């Protein structure tokens, strides 16, 4: 369901920003633009290093939001958009979808989304 | 309280996340780098169009949660850096704080977050 307009926006660099539901309010981290992986199956892979607490908030609650976008990329009413992505999170340690960031020699697992809406904010 | 970096960053385009406390988990809603407007007392401006379900969640909790970056700074180990910025949130329709955004015609109202805390997380 991901958009062409959103795979123009990965073509650029800029900040992901994932959000998960904490115990007392949410979590908010990041990753990069340049750092997404897209599987089919609607599938978005991010190289994880620490996100130790979203890890944990994914635990209790597997549904995240995620944000991104590209001044670099028209949007609806004038230059630069950006999407607002819905869905479920779940971390990898073994298989294809760590091994689709394995590159990253730092990561210690794949937190990998599956996307159930994607939006163009802009 | 926010360091240089943090203005360094700012000097560079890119999107801004804002996460709030959502009646059924997190809302996470966007702006831009260039768009944000610092004032004296560790208050950060951003120019509202929509955010009405983001308001709507600052009504309720008024805690909220900020990252911005950009790979054109550099973090503690290679390119590139952000921050994730914790802080109190409140909408203004006049006043200084709204005059501070007010070039942008579109907003019908100033987000100004005070700042509790800043860490640069990369
Ligand atoms: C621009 C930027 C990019 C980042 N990219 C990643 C990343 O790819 N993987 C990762 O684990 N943390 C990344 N981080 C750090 C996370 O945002 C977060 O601070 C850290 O993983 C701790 O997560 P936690 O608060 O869930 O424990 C990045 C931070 C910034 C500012
Ligand atoms: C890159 C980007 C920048 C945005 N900048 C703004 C902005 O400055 N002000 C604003 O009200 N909405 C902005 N939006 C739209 C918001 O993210 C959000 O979708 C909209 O305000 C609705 O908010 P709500 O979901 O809280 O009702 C931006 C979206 C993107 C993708």
């Amino acid at each position: 369901m991901l958009p062409g307009t959103f795979f123009e926006v990965l073509k650029n660099e800029g900040v992901v920003a994932i959000a998960t539901q904490g115990e007392d309010g949410p979590h908010l981290v990041n990753t990069w633009n340049s750092y997404l992986k897209v599987l089919d199956g609607n599938r978005i892979v991010v190289p994880v290093g620490g996100m130790h607490k979203t890890e944990a908030n994914v635990a209790r609650d597997e549904r995240v939001l995620m944000t991104l976008g590209s001044r670099k990329v028209a949007g609806r009413n004038g230059p630069g958009t950006g999407f607002l992505i819905r869905g479920s999170a779940a971390f990898r340690t073994d298989g294809p979808e760590f091994e689709a960031i394995a590159r990253f020699k730092w990561a210690r697992a794949a937190l990998v989304i599956t996307v159930v809406s994607a939006e163009q904010t802009k």
